[PDB]
């Protein structure tokens, strides 16, 4: 079973080019380690960038985008050149990998989650630069890890201190005890693609609990 | 139709007592303005505190907690003294208001959301101090406002700069353009209960879009 990484990132490119560049780099690194890509479909923004790179290196089979019905096209144009049997028009499979269309956002998130959880070793979630959506997804899979629904790691790829505020809040929450001891390590951060992939590889859920309650066992 | 406020906050009390005190104050303020409370049920932490206060001032009818089946008790003890017809044991209704038990977390969030959306004027969501759950909920209803699923405001109640990191990240995201112009005002913040309630009252979704595209219309 190959390793799969779900990369939550923005639908927009971002002001500083370092975000797009980070998308490209993460793409290359994931592609070299034979890591298959799970992302929320589309051809725009950091998502489309990572998809484009990973697919460009390891072919369509290495990328699986999952798009809600509402974001589906019904005409062929530009980056959307591959048609489904139900006449749905979807991102060009040879450039952005395979694309599965689902009815709802809920089943979408659930499906990406599933595809990551069932993935091989080193599987996990990476949070690249994005807005409210990517954040919501990140904290969602965080909550799911917290509920013992999965055992995969979650790593924020910090481009020029973009996630600094969030790490800061995590610190504040662990300090005030709202994030219980042992849960602070659910999320890690990295400054580069290799760091993020390594983070997902070396992650073990029971690590923090081991540290906190082994001298206590 | 009365005004309903959903207050997302931690299941733990927090280190600094200012959090608990803030729960109490928000409770009092909401109760005085005849604002009915929607919260995720339970008797523990800031949630239980706000519930306890609001209910103590305006009776059980003013508080509606919504609890997943998994957090339900089946024996009577302490703060859980009221039994349902299906023998489920639930928070004492006279102290923590009414409690509706639902099967799943999804339908739970959906239901709280529904109860807020259908509420009167001044209805909205308040994010008091909490961990990964409250954050996930906040960014969730943010995403929903962003998707035009509701028109209610979202306000973070900032106790001693607890939400500072998050506001900071929002600033960074709006700066890098990941939070599109006009969406930065989806979430506001306040230093006190009155400020939060006033924020929810005076909120209008179309405010920012009005500002950005009226000289452009
Ligand atoms: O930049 P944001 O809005 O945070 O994320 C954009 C994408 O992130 C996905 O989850 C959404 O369903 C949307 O397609
Ligand atoms: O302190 P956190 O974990 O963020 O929030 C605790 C509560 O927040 C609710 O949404 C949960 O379902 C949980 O009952």
């Amino acid at each position: 079973p190959r390793a799969k990484i779900c990369v939550f990132c923005g639908s927009s490119g971002g002001a500083s080019p370092a975000h797009m560049e980070a998308a490209r780099q993460l793409g290359r690194v994931m592609a070299e380690n034979n890591i298959d890509l799970v992302y929320g479909g589309g051809t725009v923004g950091l998502m489309g960038e990572v998809a484009r790179t990973v697919c460009s290196i390891n072919g369509p089979e290495s990328v699986h985008g999952i798009i809600p019905e509402a974001l589906v096209r019904y005409e062929r144009d530009g980056t959307y050149q591959t048609v489904k049997d139900n006449k749905q028009v979807v991102p060009t499979e040879t450039v952005y990998g395979r694309t599965t269309v689902v009815k709802d956002m809920h089943t979408r998130k659930k499906m990406m989650a599933e595809e990551v959880i069932s993935g091989g070793p080193g599987s996990g979630f990476i949070g690249l630069s994005g807005g409210y959506g990517t954040m919501e997804e990140v904290f969602e899979v965080i909550t799911w890890n917290q509920l013992g629904i999965h055992t995969k790691g979650i790593c924020l790829l910090n481009v020029e201190g973009y996630w600094d505020g969030i790490l800061q809040w995590i610190n504040m929450a662990a300090a005030q005890g709202f994030v219980q001891p042992g849960n602070e390590t659910i999320v890690v951060s990295a400054g580069d693609a290799e760091g993020a992939v390594r983070a997902l590889r070396e992650y073990k859920v029971s690590e923090a609990t081991f540290k906190l309650e082994w001298g206590r066992q």
